[PDB]
């Protein structure tokens, strides 16, 4: 009966434009508000946080653990305040579900700035550390560098046709089973299309975590100073050198560590070629 202090003018339209479930046929109204903040008291949690678009954060926060403990009830609570964080973020919305996928973007977002932050901390409890120290060892084989000539030679590839399917084939021949520092040398020479460049790193990086994630290292007790299971990172050289790298490449047995990296990069520029490819075709085909 009138009063009330909720959502804004334009704010509310928004909020009132959003479907509720999938079948229902029904549009969120301020009743469905007061009832979600309703909820929220009752969780024992501050409902004038629903006001606010700080507050609905913190619940929905902390409602993303409590709705593997609410219920389908519950769940619908909180299906509720996230739609409403994204009213508050002013995200295309249309249903309920929409809000989820939505507002799930600009959390990824947020929590992104929170993570870059973590990493170059500054204000904060920080702890000291150590420094240990082992005697250097002395592995095997020494594999010489690459070339500045074919640097040029590939360089010419590029400025051919770097972005190309007739350029993968000439790329992977001038890398034909390189290492990561030779490899990152020829990349480096590269010169196409820095937005390219970044797509392939995210397939590459993505192929290690990939390989990895088909990769179950389970293993024991090692031998000491037995040459240990090199995940994707590792090929990458975030977690072995140059030197370890070729040597894991022409260790006994051989592992494919260069070969592995060098791929990924085939994959990469294989969709960065898929782009530039002139009037390509569609197609798909999968097993149910």
């Amino acid at each position: 009966g009138a009063r009330a202090s909720v959502l804004s003018g334009g704010e509310l339209d928004k909020w009132e434009k959003i479907r509720l479930r999938p079948g229902g046929k029904k549009q969120y109204k301020l009743k469905h508000i007061v009832w979600a903040s309703r909820e929220l008291e009752r969780f024992a949690v501050n409902p004038g946080l629903l006001e606010t678009s700080e507050g609905c954060r913190q619940i929905l926060g902390q409602l993303q653990p409590s709705l593997q403990t609410g219920s389908e009830e519950l769940r619908s609570l909180y299906n509720t305040i996230a739609v409403l964080y994204c009213v508050h973020q002013r995200i295309d919305v249309k249903d309920t579900k929409e809000a989820l996928d939505k507002i799930e973007e600009e959390q990824n977002k947020s929590k992104k700035k929170a993570q870059q932050a973590a990493a170059d901390t500054g204000n904060n409890s920080q702890v000291s550390q150590n420094y240990p120290i082992v005697q250097n060892l002395q592995g095997q084989m020494v594999h010489q560098a690459i070339s500045p000539r074919t640097l040029n030679a590939w360089v010419k590839v590029v400025e051919e046709k770097a972005f190309s399917p007739e350029v993968i084939p000439m790329f992977s021949a001038l890398s034909e089973g390189a290492t990561p520092q030779d490899l990152n040398t020829m990349l480096n020479t590269v010169g196409g299309h820095q937005a390219a460049m970044q797509m392939l790193k995210e397939t590459i990086n993505e192929e290690a975590a990939e390989w990895d994630r088909l990769h179950p290292v389970h293993a024991g007790p090692i031998a000491p100073g037995q040459m240990r299971e090199p995940r994707g990172s590792d090929i990458a050289g975030t977690t072995s050198t140059l030197q370890e790298q070729i040597g894991w490449m022409t260790h006994n047995p051989p592992i494919p560590v260069g070969e592995i990296y060098k791929r990924w990069i085939i994959l990469g520029l294989n969709k960065i070629v898929r782009m530039y490819s002139p009037t390509s075709i569609l197609h798909h085909h999968h097993h149910h």
